[PDB]
């Protein structure tokens, strides 16, 4: 490679990603590894490993019918209310992408319609280590073991985020190199109900030249970190289709798992 006008362009593309990435997302990965490593002041977040500390933490870190429920549907709908303002973030990034806006509106929202659920799983790695993960913008950590010992369905729940995560986390890469991968993924041109694929496909060409000029800058030991990395967006698609076919069962039994609290009290006294 070379020192030229391309290159300079594809470097000026890649810090106006980063940038709009350090805008749109206030805890980012370094921020993250600085409170998973201890390495922080910032905050010290209170720990959640057993039913116990669930409570003791969760005074101190929802409607009212939503108030009163199994430990279980308390914290999915944390990750429901997360999942949202998740939404608006990627929104807000998406926004700032080189030609973006300059699309079909009804494209847009298409890519972002599919593409939300990939970036959250991306990032969420960046708030995960073997023992957990960062919550309540990193206030918290809720441990994988404690959201393993959830009811089923629940505790199968985080287990495939996990599972991506360490072998997502041990390609090593950091705020400007997932910048681009998540703006590579949100320009994805082979999505349902496309009307002009082309100039999503044109964009998108520059952000995987971007992206490779990145890694090869900033990961000079590893390599095929670019085909490893285009690899993930396959294991992200299964995760996203298991995340949902869960999110169909855990929509059928809609008030079963809120209601056996009270089902057991009445039992009691019967």
């Amino acid at each position: 490679m070379q020192l030229n006008p391309e290159s300079a362009d594809l470097r000026a593309l890649a810090k106006h990603l980063y940038d709009s990435y350090i805008k749109s997302f206030p805890l980012t990965k370094a921020k993250a590894r600085a409170i998973l490593t201890g390495k922080t002041t910032d905050k010290s977040p209170f720990v959640i490993y057993d039913m116990n500390s669930l409570m003791m933490g969760e005074d101190k870190i929802t409607p009212l019918q939503e108030q009163s429920k199994e430990v279980a549907i308390r914290i999915f709908q944390g990750c429901q209310f997360r999942s949202v303002e998740a939404v608006q973030e990627i929104t807000e990034y998406a926004k700032s992408i080189p030609g973006f806006v300059n699309l079909d509106l009804n494209d847009q929202v298409t890519l972002l319609k599919y593409g939300v659920h990939e970036i959250i799983y991306t990032m969420l790695a960046s708030l995960m280590n073997k023992d957990g993960v960062l919550i309540s913008e990193g206030q918290g950590f809720m441990t994988r073991e404690f959201l393993k010992s959830l009811r089923k369905p629940f505790g199968d729940f985080m287990e495939p985020k996990f599972e991506f995560a360490v072998k997502f986390n041990a390609l090593e890469l950091d705020d400007s190199d997932l910048a681009i991968f998540i703006a590579v993924i949100i320009l994805s041109g082979d999505r349902p109900g496309l009307l002009n694929v082309k100039p999503i496909e044109d964009i998108q060409d520059n952000l995987l030249q971007a992206l490779e000029l990145q890694l090869k800058l900033n990961h000079p030991e590893s390599s095929q970190l670019f085909a490893k990395l285009l690899q993930k967006m396959t294991d992200l698609r299964q995760i996203v289709t298991e995340h949902v076919q869960l999110l169909q069962v855990i929509k059928k039994t809609e008030t079963d798992m809120s209601l056996h609290p009270l089902l057991q009290e009445i039992y009691k006294d019967l």
